[PDB]
């Protein structure tokens, strides 16, 4: 039996990767090759809808429409779950994992309150995990995912500090279904990682919401994923493996069908997915 649906949300503050990034990765590549920073690289690319890692809007991005609400975008493609980012080059110009993007907007309240009605929307890991995996990372991939715990928890945490009350945090997706992590062959390594994940962070958020008196809403993107794989005609996919627009090792024409398709690229998910995701977001709030 369902419980009674959460009270509606007019803003959001949403803090993240490339799955909720709306054009901040767009923005401040933009900024940093102004600057001549070393290493930098135009993000997302050409093939790419007005700077989302996707050819339309991502989940976040959809839930705030579904719910009518206003969305204040902080996430970055790339963002790690600490400090920095997958692209280690952005170091040098600015931090922007979820740490970093939570001390810029608390930073930059200009004397004002947070908003302790606003939704605080944290969707963030998947870079823990790549960055690990292409650059040799020391840790276990068991502590890795403590790590990436740890650091989701102490974002709530710094939030919830300086005021804000209600929260939405997204589990780890499906790492174990990219198709950049198949063709790694590294499903098994994804699938151990996404699951300790996946086992403490909702138990450790349950602890921190009710300690802290906050509202917190835990969403099961792999149940999500898993039921939408399942039952594709259901939801007008064909195609769950292929990428639409390939990138690696090259550029390639896109398929005529993007909205029958799962992934865009090699790690990003479709505009189809993204709407679905944010429909299903949506499910726990009151409009």
């Amino acid at each position: 039996h369902t419980s009674p649906l959460l009270a509606p949300v007019r803003q959001i503050h949403a803090f993240g990767d490339s799955y909720s990034d709306n054009g901040e990765s767009q923005r401040l590549t933009r900024e940093m090759l102004a600057k001549g920073i070393a290493g930098a690289q135009a993000l997302p690319g050409e093939v790419y809808w007005q700077g989302r890692w996707s050819n339309g809007p991502t989940a976040v991005e959809v839930l705030a429409r579904q719910l009518g609400a206003q969305l204040a975008d902080h996430a970055v493609g790339g963002a790690k779950s600490g400090a920095d980012n997958y692209y280690g080059w952005m170091s040098a110009y600015r931090h922007t994992g979820l740490a970093g993007q939570v001390d810029a907007y608390l930073a930059t309240l200009d004397g004002k309150p947070v908003d302790g009605q606003a939704l605080h929307f944290i969707f963030v890991s998947a870079n823990d995990f790549f960055e690990h995996e292409d650059f040799a990372g020391e840790q276990p991939l068991e502590q890795l995912a403590g790590s990436s715990v740890a650091n989701i928890r102490a974002a709530v945490q710094r939030l919830g500090e300086a005021g804000a009350r209600r929260f939405l945090v997204v589990s780890s997706t499906d790492l174990s279904v990219v198709p950049a992590v198949v063709a790694g062959n590294r499903v098994e390594r994804a699938q151990r990682y996404l699951q300790a994940v996946n086992a403490s962070l909702p138990i450790q958020l349950a602890a921190l919401r009710k300690t802290r008196g906050l509202e917190l809403s835990w969403f099961d993107h792999l149940t999500f994923s898993r039921h939408l794989r399942r039952n594709p005609a259901r939801y007008g996919l064909v195609e769950l493996d292929a990428p639409c627009q390939p990138t690696q090792p090259s550029v390639r024409p896109a398929c005529a069908n993007p909205d029958q398709y799962y992934f865009w690229n090699e790690w990003h998910p479709t505009r189809r997915v993204h709407q679905l995701a944010g429909e299903a977001m949506a499910a726990r709030y009151a409009r």
